[PDB]
């Protein structure tokens, strides 16, 4: 199977730009994720910061996942993110998003060797 850090990288993880510019960036974002494949996946958020800054959270603060297992962690600093949420006319097999860009901190699950990020858990 893709491992889960690899599935985090695919789902959360755009290091290419520091923002989201086009208001269809969920758009094409979620489809070339593979987002849109089977369904539309209503909510993703996308993570605008170096994989190196990212996997670092995994040493910072420490807080209960939204499961209740305790190897969530949030982020120090702010990061730029983009919010993607599907819109209440969107049906597959036309997925449609809007983009909110944001600076937030972020919450992720953490496991593993190397411990790394293996699930988004939210933004605050």
């Amino acid at each position: 199977k893709e491992t889960a850090a690899a599935k985090f990288e695919r789902q959360h993880m755009d290091s290419s730009t520091s923002a989201a510019s086009s208001s269809n960036y969920c758009n094409q974002m979620m489809k070339s994720r593979n987002l849109t494949k089977d369904r539309c996946k209503p909510v993703n958020t996308f993570v605008h910061e170096s994989l190196a800054d990212v996997q670092a959270v995994c040493s910072q603060k420490n807080v209960a996942c939204k499961n209740g297992q305790t190897n969530c962690y949030q982020s120090y600093s702010t990061m730029s993110i983009t919010d993607c949420r599907e819109t209440g006319s969107s049906k597959y097999p036309n997925c449609a998003y809007k983009t909110t860009q944001a600076n937030k901190h972020i919450i992720v699950a953490c496991e593993g060797n190397p411990y790394v990020p293996v699930h988004f858990d939210a933004s605050v």
